[PDB]
């Protein structure tokens, strides 16, 4: 219904920020961190984010495509990331729930962090094209 609330459409949504220790809204589901670094060859007890924020590139008129930039140090790049939202009535719904969207991050070893395994202190801006899962 037109006044559900907290319904909006995915394809509409423009961007997100997401904060490491803030959570996600759920209704269906269980709230989870907004932003969380679930593995990768470098680990999560490197240098993690504390605020990402993430673009949707085809808001305007087109499927969802999430693109999230970050600066890290060169030592290290996103692996697969996975943006998330919680569909209003299921897993197959257009709309979602306001506030429920979060972003999994893999941190991994680029091709010369695997020569050095510790941080360069140089620093390169980095974006991830993230996977979206309907849920």
């Amino acid at each position: 219904g037109w006044n559900d609330p907290d319904r909006m459409l995915l394809r509409d949504v423009k961007a997100l920020t997401l904060h490491y220790d803030r959570y996600t809204t759920s209704r269906r589901l269980d709230p989870i961190p907004q932003l969380k670094c679930v593995g990768g060859t470098a680990g999560c007890d490197s240098y993690t984010p504390k605020v990402i924020q993430c673009q949707n590139k085809g808001w305007d008129g087109y499927d969802v495509q999430w693109e999230c930039c970050t600066d890290l140090d060169i030592a290290y790049k996103f692996g697969k990331t996975v943006v998330s939202c919680e569909g209003y009535e299921s897993s197959e719904d257009q709309y979602v729930l306001r506030g429920s969207c979060g972003l999994e991050y893999n941190l991994d070893y680029t091709e010369l962090g695997l020569q050095k395994l510790k941080e360069s202190g140089k620093q390169h801006g980095f974006c991830s094209f993230s996977d979206y899962y309907y849920k």
